[PDB]
């Protein structure tokens, strides 16, 4: 259980080796004063596919992170993350997030963990 | 700002070109692990950076980078500091230090390109 | 013609709409103290591959970019870096380059580019 | 200075415990095909700095790497990386590296090693 990704309305849709998928919706919540929605929502979202998928490996913690955002949202819009290992060293391991909503990317994740 | 307000995070200080944001971890924003979730620590990063390049007017966050180096409990009190490393006519990069109790808990590095 | 790719070897294998290939030899010259490739060169490749990719779409300027580093390489080696488009924006683009040897991957880029 | 520091004629004005200075000039082999530096010579230089930085502290292997630029550079262009010790933990290290060219700030790197 992860209090953040639940209190978020995040949900685990699926989960395998180096790899996992998060599902959301944009509520009114996740909100910036510009009514779309904030960095730190969709930067959480793939944050956690991440965790997840990294953690299918024995405990890891996240090291560098990056966030490319190229589409703003509106509440209601639906929203995957999709984590895949692109390297899985014996201190490391790096991942690649898609964040998508209605087969548009709307951003673009990548984060590296220190392999506890 | 809806998901501040819904992070308990408060906005500390305002300036040209910086900004400053405080919160405190609670019970709903650790992870699995039980310590502060990434995507907690990067909003409340986050929000600094968009406030403080806000004071330039209107911008959209490009790329954010974000490092972490020390695991926070729940009730650990926090506060993002941005600050204005590069200010052009379309873009913008500030730096946003995440600090509790005097230690650098993460730094987050950001772009924006301005409208 | 690009004097620093010429300077480290690098040739260019393919250009295309959105996309390039670039490829090299590590050289003595290119080794850090270590006796393998220097981080800057299998950067210095990975980033002539998407600075090539972006300018096929019109002239363009590097804002910022990400490499990690997965495997070391020795003198002899070759690499190849292959540049794709992820995102297309009217004023901003970002590309995935992975630098490859052999096969396998020995470094992720990540590039986004302000459109002029 | 490793071979590939030589090779670009890059020289250690500074070397301290966290720190490190670089300096180099741009040289008609290290432009781009715009006639500006090349993003790789400006990111080798930082890159260096930074390595050089690290292993004061001990044996360590470059993981992630961030490279903002900010000014482009024409040829003749005396440039400096400046890298400071931002944080240091049992295994790993991050260094914030600025680059900067006749009182500018053209780009700013960061960067995070393994520490071996
Ligand atoms: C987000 C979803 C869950 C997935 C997991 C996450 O990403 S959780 C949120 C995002 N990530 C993090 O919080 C990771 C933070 N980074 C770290 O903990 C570390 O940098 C690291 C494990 C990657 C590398 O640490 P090292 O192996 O070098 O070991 P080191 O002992 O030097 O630890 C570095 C610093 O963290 C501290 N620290 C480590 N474990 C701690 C703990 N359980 N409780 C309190 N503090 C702790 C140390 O005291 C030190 O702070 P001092 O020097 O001040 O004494
Ligand atoms: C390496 C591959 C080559 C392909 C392109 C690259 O990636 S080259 C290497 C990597 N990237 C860079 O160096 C990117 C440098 N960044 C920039 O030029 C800029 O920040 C930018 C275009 C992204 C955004 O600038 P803005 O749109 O905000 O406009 P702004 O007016 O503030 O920028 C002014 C500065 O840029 C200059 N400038 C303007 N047009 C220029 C041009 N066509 N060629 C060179 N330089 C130019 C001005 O003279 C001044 O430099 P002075 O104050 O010196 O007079
Ligand atoms: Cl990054």
């Amino acid at each position: 259980r992860d209090p953040f990704m639940e209190a978020l309305g995040l949900k685990v849709l699926h989960l395998a080796p180096g790899e996992a998928v998060v599902a959301g919706e944009v509520r009114a919540d996740h909100l910036n004063l510009h009514g779309t929605a904030h960095g730190g929502f969709l930067y959480a979202l793939a944050d956690s596919a991440f965790a997840l998928a990294s953690n299918t490996r024995g405990p890891a913690v996240a090291l560098s992170c990056r966030m490319d955002y190229f589409r703003p949202l509106g509440a209601g819009a639906r929203v995957e993350a999709r984590a895949v290992e692109v390297n899985l060293s014996r201190r490391t391991a790096t991942y690649r997030v898609e964040v998508v909503s209605e087969g548009k990317l709307v951003a673009l994740f990548t984060g590296t963990v220190f392999r506890l």
